């Protein structure tokens, strides 16, 4: 029950994530890092916003550091988001 | 109580933050709008994870989405984010 920002176009994750809802899922987390970060919430706002406003409310929103591994066997750091959109309750 | 994230370096914005609590501020919100967002969780980790592991985390994070008069009669949207990080008490 997840869809992760990738490099297609934001319209086309509210896609993925509209369909994973209209699937049945009570729950469906849009997942990003990095930069993408901004296309997740701009997917989630799309979602609740344009299509499912009336029966999807935001379930809850958590960040994180992931880790990212550099040429020396080291690792750098790139921030996280999840934000769980949920069938409105 | 609030920092917004411009296009000055991380750095700048998270020692913002950390001034703020650090002369008592009791809770700072971290905003940013379009591709700053991810920069804004930057920032939140930053602090909570690594200068101030030991005495702030993340109260909560808000969403949404603004309009932006633009070029001739027409509005542009823009998700935003608003971490707030609280002292740990
Ligand atoms: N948890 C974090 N995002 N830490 C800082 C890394 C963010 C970004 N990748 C940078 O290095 O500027």
């Amino acid at each position: 029950h997840v869809v992760y920002i990738g490099k297609k176009p934001v319209m086309n994750y509210v896609l993925a994530v509209i369909t994973q809802f209209h699937e049945g899922a009570k729950e469906v987390s849009i997942k990003a890092r990095g930069r993408a970060i901004s296309r997740a919430v701009d997917v989630a706002e799309i979602v609740r916003n344009r299509f499912l406003k009336d029966d999807v409310d935001v379930k809850e929103i958590k960040i994180g550091t992931e880790e990212l591994p550099t040429a020396d066997g080291r690792t750098t750091n790139t921030s996280t988001i999840e934000i769980v959109l949920a069938r409105k309750t």
